[PDB]
């Protein structure tokens, strides 16, 4: 399978989560996504079939991973924009105030702005800190995909929102909204990751 960000994948033929970002841990071949999309070892398949299992991840506390890719999948510097794409072309992080998009496979791709940093959510799980709000739309199932600015600097991957009874808080004001995402360079440098770029 061809690994863009934002595309859906199952795990365990279960749950459904969002592809974060394509990367390589030497010859390895990998996707960031978030923690609380797998266990260890969890198997990750898309279009129907095995792409990989779950290398590792943290959750909660923070909410990271990463799945092991066979060699015969396809990495690309890219994250999904309707039928385009956004080239990915470095990790720089964003200020407070800036404006950044994300993809996941429920609301597709939507932007807004950076409100605040190091965030903490009370997930049903327990708390998981340090998370980068936003008030640009998400919906359950979002989860793990790239969080990424116009320029092409990757963010991090999604990991939770105050979600309304419809799934998603793209119904509700901006003002209103609170998306979450983890931060990507902890997960690059928790696993010893490059980002593939372009």
């Amino acid at each position: 399978a061809n690994i863009v960000g934002g595309i859906e994948y199952s795990i365990n033929n279960a749950s459904l989560c969002s592809v974060g970002f394509s990367v390589t841990r030497g010859a390895t071949k990998g996707f960031v996504t978030a923690g609380h999309c797998g266990t260890v070892n969890a198997t990750a398949r898309i279009g129907g079939a095995v792409v990989g299992t779950f290398a590792a991840r943290v959750f909660p506390g923070n909410d990271r991973a990463w799945v092991s890719l066979t060699s015969a999948q396809t990495l690309l510097p890219r994250v999904a924009n309707g039928s385009s794409f956004v080239t990915v072309r470095g990790s720089t992080e964003a200020a407070v105030g800036a404006a950044v998009c994300h993809s996941g496979r429920t609301t597709g791709y939507q932007c807004g702005t950076i409100t605040a940093k190091n965030v903490t959510a009370n997930y049903a799980e327990g708390a998981v800190r340090g998370l980068t709000q936003s008030n640009a739309c998400m919906g359950r199932g979002d989860s793990g995909g790239s969080w990424i600015t116009s320029a092409g600097q990757a963010q991090g991957v999604m990991s939770g929102g105050n979600v309304q009874s419809n799934g998603n808080n793209c119904g509700i004001p901006a003002s209103q909204r609170s998306s979450l995402f983890e931060r990507l360079q902890p997960i690059l440098s928790q696993y010893g990751l490059s980002l593939v770029t372009g």
